């Protein structure tokens, strides 16, 4: 009720959950992640 | 109930969850993400 | 209820799942995602 | 009830959850995450 | 009631939740999470 | 009731929970966690 | 009733929660934590 | 009521519960933690 | 009532509880914790 | 009422509770611990 | 009433309570705890 | 019920159900009345 | 019920309901009248 | 019941229900009368 | 009942319930009246 | 009830119910009426 | 009731309850009117 | 009752109800009216 | 009640419980008419 | 009552129960009538 | 009552009431009427 | 009753009642009308 992340990784090897959340009247720039090298 | 992210990750090798979430009344330029090298 | 990513990811190997979103009365360039290299 | 971020991880190895959450009437570039090097 | 975080790991191995939470009515720059190197 | 982070951690090896939480009327640029150099 | 921190640890092997809080009118840059070399 | 902070510990092995609160009408960089080497 | 800190430690091995608490109306950089070398 | 930290630590081996706090009107950098080299 | 901290101990082999509590009107550096090497 | 007014957002006024559930490697095996997994 | 009004959020009035569960791995063997896993 | 008066996050005034469990490994064996498991 | 008011966070005035747990490893061996789990 | 007024975090009014247990490695074995784990 | 007036944190004026609890390892054995862990 | 008025940390007015229990490796065996852990 | 009028920590004017007890190895054996372990 | 006034602390003015207890391996053997552990 | 004034600490003017008890390894065998351990 | 003034301590003008008790290894054993250990 809100922003709700679980996680739940069963038997799993290098599970991970990322979450950002910029709430404001007024925001310049708000970034939630950084350049990303490689993934998956 | 809001924004809700879940993973489960069943016998799994490498899984990973990213979420942003830029609100505001006024925001001059919300990234969520950078530049990728490599996808997949 | 709202914006439910979820990712179940089972015997896998290499899962992800990026998410953005950029709400505002008014917002001046908002990416949701940076360039891409290579993809799949 | 406001941001509830569980995790299970069961028979795991390997699992993490990270959050950020940037609340203002003003902020100027709120980041929630760096940089990712490589990522899954 | 509240940011609510909890963690189970059960049977688990290497497991861990952060969590940043940065409230105001004006901040400059807030960061929840530096830069990360490598992930998952 | 606020912020409630529990963890439980059965049967468990290697379980942590880190949770910072910066408010104030003013703060110029809360970080809640450094640089990660490896993740999960 | 205010940020109401637990753990149970039950058969556990290296459980950890670690907390921080930084309430203020005004507070110039407050960490919560400082930079992880490695985690999980 | 306040900050309740307690720990349960059962039948464990290397269990711990850190925590830290600044309050403060006005505090210059209040840390929490410091840097960690390895974590989990 | 104020800042209550329990812990219970049953049948336990290695249980430990640290609390720091800095209140004042004006505090240069109090820290609550110094550097850890290994966590978990 | 007030700062109430009690032990139990039934049956157990290795039990600690360290608690400190420092109040004041101004305190120029209060720690509440210093380094810790390994933690659990 | 003020800072009642009791231990209890029951059939135990090691068990600890420290408290310490700096109060003024002014208060240069007042730590709680030195350094730490190990911990649990 | 009541009226739902939302600008960016789901306004549920009805019997909203939302479910995610894995039955991942699971096996039932009833000799009679077995249901398994039933997520509405 | 009440009305419900929010710019950026679920603005529920409804029954709304939410489930996560894992079933993973998990074996009902009843020779009668067995439900496992049943999230509404 | 009362109204319900967010800008950023849920309003609920309806009957919520968020549930999150794992039934993971879990083996339900009855021979009569056996539910495992209800999330509702 | 009354009005609920809030900016950045969940404005409940209903019935809310958040349930979270786990029933890993769990075995329900009624012969008769057994239920096991119900997480609403 | 009387209203609830914040800026920053949850206005609950009506019945809020937090629970979150964990059920693990735990085995009901009732012949007749058993309810185990129930957590609303 | 009476109002509730809060602006970092939970202002609760309705029937707020939290529970944490742990049923690990636990066994119900009742032949006869058991209920075990019932955390609301 | 009467009002409550917080800045920075929670403002109950109702009936707020906190439990933390562990029933961890606890065995009820009646054979008639039994309930062991009914935390509320 | 009489109001209550906090800057930074809990200003409960309603009936706030607070319970923590552990019931672990504890054995409830009653014939007839046994509660154990009730944390309201 | 009378009003309660604090900056850094509880300003309970309700009926504020606290308990901590342990029932650690604590064994109820009523025939009949038997209560163990009711911490309010 | 009359009113409590306090920077730093509870003040408390309503019916506070605090227990610590332990019930470790204490065995309540009634036949009839018998309460064990009752901390309000 | 008269005010109570404190800077840094509990100002209680209220029913304050602190209880610290133990029952350890200790055994009621009553026939009809016996209550052991009741710590308010």
């Amino acid at each position: 009720t809100g922003t709700a992340n679980t996680l739940f990784g069963t038997a799993s090897t290098g599970t991970s959950l990322f979450s950002s959340q910029n709430n404001a009247f007024a925001q310049n720039k708000p970034t939630g992640f950084g350049n990303f090298g490689t993934s998956t």
